[PDB]
């Protein structure tokens, strides 16, 4: 049905995106000190994953309450997964700073957040009013993980 293929696009988008949160996610467990730079890589993957979604979704026509409805599980699920990589992040930040790598988590981070919350806005124009508070909600969510990792890799 036309319904499902309409909300099917911002699926895969969200999917995309867990995806490369997920890859993260493993190799920040996975990191204890030493080398650095495929995790910082796996960083930037998540930025192309956003980024891509911006493009799929830039001129999608406003989504009906049900199919934004069915939005809502996909995106608690990303954003239970961002919280939980940001702050598995947070915990590798004595071997991250002690090998030089500060810096550079912190810049990625940053233009992760450009993404994010400009993601965000766009997929927030796309539902029906009664959305408009758990989207902001949902938005938040995000920006304010994002932006504790930032704090937490500034000095
Ligand atoms: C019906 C739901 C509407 C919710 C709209 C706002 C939430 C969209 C989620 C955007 C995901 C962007 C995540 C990028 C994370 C990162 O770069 O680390």
């Amino acid at each position: 049905t036309k319904d499902q293929r309409d909300v099917n696009v911002f699926k895969k988008v969200l999917e995309n995106i867990g995806n490369a949160v997920t890859q993260f996610n493993n190799d920040i467990l996975a990191y204890t000190g030493g080398d650095a730079n495929h995790l910082i890589h796996d960083g930037d993957a998540i930025i192309k994953a956003t980024e891509n979604g911006l493009q799929e979704l830039g001129p999608q026509p406003p989504l009906s309450l049900t199919e934004a409805l069915a939005l809502v599980g996909p995106v608690q699920g990303v954003n239970k997964l961002i919280m939980k990589t940001v702050d598995h992040l947070i915990e590798k930040k004595g071997p991250l700073v002690g090998g030089g790598y500060g810096p550079q988590v912190k810049a990625s981070l940053q233009k992760q957040a450009h993404a994010a919350v400009t993601l965000s806005e766009l997929v927030s124009s796309k539902v029906p009013s009664p959305l408009a508070p758990i989207s902001k909600q949902l938005s938040d969510q995000v920006a304010q993980a994002l932006q504790k990792g930032i704090e937490a890799f500034s000095i």
